[PDB]
DNA sequence: GAGAAGTGAAAGTACTTTCACTTCTC
DNA sequence: GAGAAGTGAAAGTACTTTCACTTCTC
């Protein structure tokens, strides 16, 4: 019975994605819009990834790469949980990112 | 996109040819027979439950475990759940026995 | 008597499933 | 300018998906 968000981004910034526990509070993600050019699946659209892998979603090796729903099942997902709410001082738009307290 | 949700599967379902009845321009009934009574049918007795079950999705004929007894709950269960369907309760069993219920209109 | 069958409720994905017991049937 | 990408909210099975738009990026 696998972790739920609150888990896996807490444990997910507690090792090396690529983002920040920028406080013991709060932490940061990503947001690269994916038209920007410098725009790497490998690199953006990670814990995106992760996460669909994880919950289940999508399987490496799979022929669905859609990291563009990654994201927004990932997005969504952070919307409804109750104990992080973006701090939304922040809706990014270039060498972007999105913006989340957990609610403590 | 979407098949009916049980007020209608069952809706539908006493407005054909099961085996319960419409005895009512409100309310229904629904073959509860307890399945130990020796009288049992899984084709006559966990019929609808059946009918649901493979509706829903949960068995599709010609799989390997008929259980019925689930067929019932996932519909006992399910029954439950409705807001739409409340059984009026003060009802009867043992031997031929059912459920009743109105359809909140 | 006791093993198949049944439940409601609550926790998982608008029904389902699962939990934790509880009835039945002979 | 315009087409890929993004959203939030709400309706489907605690995230997901889907709806109906809306922003980006260059």
């Amino acid at each position: 019975m696998r972790p739920w968000l609150e888990m896996q981004i807490n444990s997910n910034q507690i090792p090396g994605l690529i983002w920040i526990n920028k406080e013991e509070m709060i932490f940061q993600i990503p947001w690269k819009h994916a038209a920007k050019h410098g725009w790497d699946i490998n690199k953006d659209a990670c814990l995106f990834r992760s996460w669909a892998i994880h919950t289940g979603r999508y399987k490496a090796g799979e022929k669905e790469p859609d990291p563009k729903t990654w994201k927004a099942n990932f997005r969504c997902a952070m919307n409804s949980l109750p104990d992080i709410e973006e701090v939304k001082d922040q809706s990014r738009n270039k060498g972007s990112s999105a913006v989340r307290v957990y609610r403590m």
